[PDB]
């Protein structure tokens, strides 16, 4: 009806069936190799784990539950006063695989905010961070201090049946969810407003606009901003760090707040999460090196250049991606219909000419094309949000609706330690002579 | 004059020439396959990754560097009036290939005693955490916190060179490291000794025995139990879930306080670390519901009831070992040595008799043998440490040697971002149809 | 040495040869069409006038020559124990196109001092006015009045070039916003304190504060409050009705104090800047018959018995604004550093919340976002300026400084008469058929 537990149980058997059946005929299908250079690259090219709530196409970029971010703008339901998808929508998309109703994205929000409640331990621990910690690690050690509110670690504990984690699995990612712009906005008000009150929860309000609220921002065109960001960075398959870690750590058993600050610790790393700030300082520094305006042939020039000292133009390029993210075109349709005549927008969009044509020739790209992290830095700072080590923190709270709806499959379905067999060089010498 | 990052300087170049010339002849060479079967069941038997600092054989168990625990029992050098292996040494080995010489262990004792030392932050972090925050979570949340020391975020900042990553993970390895009983003590004092703050450095004095004095403990051969303890818990290739954790994290260039923080989080689930935990559970409860010393048929009452109500077995079974493992032996080895009368010790050899032909004939164990997990928490029981909710700290103390010692290595060999690739199986099923 | 006059002297020969060229080549370029409906709907959307100092754009809001309000905040200079920007810089910027210095800005403070003096018959006049005449009426009759100091008036009657008048401008621009708080202070004073006379010029103070002190004010942070209502009043293109009469009725050669006054004239419509006041007497009537803090239900009934009354609602609505005026959002942000829990507050950000979502149901608003008006009351009503009828009077002293900006530019690129056609229903139906 509306409880999404009751539509989630209702669907369970029905995948657990599909999959049993499917690994009765074709569990010994091969579906790839592995060489000696994807051992030692990163296991780059493996399929390497089942995925269920979101798969990345090279060519046509990220499909949530099959729909693309063009259908999920259409489709998924909106504020009334609103343009963007809101991230209730999308999560109840992920779990379920099914388009939510308005009445059903409403239910969803008022689930969420009346979950929204951080104990006395972790406010106080927040509270007492010193300046020089990263908002990164405040949020990971935050989340990893939630888990004393654990459920299902609770019910491990007690015993329970396997058959019966994903029950527990599913309340504390709720939970998880729920808390999470509460973690996120007492460290912004703490680190970036001298600790003012983060205030209150509208139960009636969206989660993405009971966030921006406690951040101290109310330009409706930031709530939706937002609620675009919110959706859009929810999920990129199974296989980057963030999304990874979750899973890994996981299908040991810890419960939804270990396995998010892991996550987070994964996406705190610079080739993850902090490609956004990267980006900002490279063009900040750009448009102080060629000037604020730039012509096509001078700013052509500098990427050349750039890339003759043996040196990337960041935002560009993937690990999978092979064409521009459809993550990075949606922000700059909300760019141009927003804010076309900001600066640093307008050098972001004079890149996006002429980068794509260069590294082509040069060849070393394999993606020529533009990342979501391309863009996304220049829209937060046009509307205030000018501290960049926080960016990263936007990015986790989104990414907590596509690891935790995919922890409460993983859990539904039953699958197992991961646990892979590794070498050592010396023994992979002599497994290749034998 | 000892200095193992000058060790280390002259090892790395020969091990990268030697990878380059290895992957210029093999690199394309196939390895294995991946099996839907393989995807489904998280990546078993899939040779996903290299992990240079130890190997699990399935029939023979782990080596360190191609040593065997009896190997380094007899190999790596002891206390003065001891007879254990000095973890400082296994460290020392994995780390280098090298069996250390007694002056090298001394000179690496002395340099974790002067690096061990804790910010104000992460005492007063310690000191509010309430009684009801597992150790393993206040374990990781301070060392997320500890990051905030890290050498290497600040020198990434700041554009230093590729080349010199690997000098940074080590100073910031050494100093966690050296860190990390500090911690894990207080923790201790503070959750079961009502905040004592006994706990020092004598600078003459190695890891283990500093870490026995900070807990509270005198019996030179708990002491002795810590130093095996920490040796043989160190590194178990790198397809377990904490190492693998670490070796996902690292790879995104996260510091190796955040890596080794996450590898926390997984080494925090049932299925992995807190399985020792588990373990004296399970026994109280078996105890409770039996005398102290019941028949056999008994015991396997107990255990059926646990297999049927949809529980595994703690400390039984394993993904990769197909026998009993070795750091179980050993742990018998100890037991029978020191202990061998003690009532829970007579109960955890009394499953090994009966504990592996039930799970055979239930068959939902590829593996019917113990882990380590099986036995660590008997031995620790005995000499009056009876809080079975600490045990997975140490584990996590031990486990920083191996894991620590890789990320030198991966760092050092420019290992890249892993990042496979996903499906689902909606995607899956149309793979295998094309 | 710092004198406005010169840099103009060197800024205007320079503008003068390039509108002349742009002219020369683009003059006759169509910019736009004229429709019946836009001739119908008071000229919404034509293009109809060429105003420099300000810029509006639909999308992003006003622009003072090129700089946002957030861009005004961080580099307009501000009071030394001050936070907001000083409104002597952004009548500097408006003026020069030019970001002033510190010692530019303390120069213009001094000079609006020093000639801060209102003849006898203007203090006569004021101080016989009756309780019961509006304060904006007293605004707009005292500067008709102070036309008798006119040098721009006197130097026409004498025959005086045309090259010469911006200098005219200037210094009648110069004496009137010198004088315009003494003149709003004495209408404050008389109608609200009883005629006071406190309100003397200190020659080392900016404007804002000699304001404030003259209105019998000394918190601190109404002065901060002052500085940036006056910055941000300033001005709003061209096509304001306020702007646009001193346009029209300058382009008469009216001298500036004529001009201002007939800018008043219109300020003072319910339509335009006295909406302010009518926001107050808007919520002090809804708080009279709800609570103070009523639910969303309560503010829908309220708000649609104004709409369905034939009414509009107070602060909401632009005719060329199509999101949130930036003016709102930076009174926002000042309310939630400095009083953010105000009841009336709390009443103005809920109707933010609701608002805007009746109205687009509505569907007599083509824009349902609040304007500067909406905001400004709340504002002042917190410091003790409860005087809701005086309200506009700050709106008007503010906006003189962007229309006698304009005014100085208008005469000094000769900008002729503004003289549209106009027609009759009668003779638009027969121009359509013909």
């Amino acid at each position: 009806s509306t409880n999404l537990k009751d539509i989630l149980a209702d669907l369970i058997p029905k995948e657990q069936a599909r999959i049993k059946t499917f690994r009765q005929q074709h569990g010994k299908t091969v579906v790839g190799q592995i060489t000696v250079d994807m051992m030692y690259g990163g296991m780059r090219g493996m399929k390497g784990l089942v995925y269920e709530t979101s798969v990345l196409d090279p060519d046509e970029g990220i499909r949530f539950r099959g729909f693309s971010i063009p259908e999920c703008q259409k489709l998924l339901p909106k504020a009334k006063g609103g343009e963007e998808p809101l991230p209730e929508g999308l999560f109840w998309l992920l779990v379920t695989g099914h388009i939510p109703t308005e009445e059903q994205v409403s239910w969803l929000s008022k689930e969420w905010a009346k979950r929204a409640a951080l104990p006395s331990h972790v406010v106080t621990m927040l509270d007492n961070f010193p300046t020089n910690l990263h908002p990164m690690s405040q949020l990971s050690a935050a989340v990893t201090a939630l888990n004393s509110e654990s459920n299902f670690a609770r019910a491990y504990a007690q015993g329970i049946s396997r058959t019966k984690y994903w029950e527990l699995i599913y309340e504390d990612s709720m939970d998880l969810i729920a808390k999470l712009p509460c973690v996120a906005a007492k460290i912004y008000r703490n680190l970036y407003r001298e600790g003012s009150g983060i205030g209150a929860i509208d139960s009636n309000l969206d989660w993405s606009h009971n966030f921006t609220n406690m951040l101290g921002y109310t330009d409706h065109q930031f709530t939706e901003l937002t609620r675009l960001y919110l959706t859009i960075h929810s999920d990129h398959e199974g296989g980057n760090v963030s999304a990874h870690t979750s899973h890994l750590v996981g299908s040991a058993l810890s419960d939804p707040y270990l396995s998010f600050a892991a996550a987070m610790n994964g996406l705190a790393g610079p080739l993850h999460g902090l490609a956004n700030q990267e980006v900002l300082v490279w063009l900040t520094q750009l448009q102080k090196e060629v000037g604020k305006d730039v012509s096509d042939e001078k700013l052509r020039d500098y990427i050349w250049n750039t890339l003759n000292s043996g040196r990337v133009v960041p935002g560009y390029g993937h690990a999978v991606l092979r064409k521009t993210d459809p993550r990075y075109t949606c922000q700059r349709e909300f760019a141009l219909k927003h804010l076309p005549n900001d600066p640093m927008f307008k050098l972001v969009a004079q890149l996006y000419k002429i980068v794509p044509n260069v590294l082509l020739e040069q060849g070393k790209a394999k993606n020529p094309w533009p990342n979501v992290d391309a863009h996304s830095g220049v829209l937060l700072q046009y509307y205030g949000m000018t501290e960049m080590n926080y960016y990263t923190v936007l990015f986790g709270v989104s990414r907590a609706l596509g690891v935790l709806a995919q922890l409460i499959w993983s859990r539904a379905l039953g699958f197992p330690l991961e646990r892979p067999k590794s070498m050592s060089t010396e023994g992979l010498m002599k497994f290749v002579d034998s």
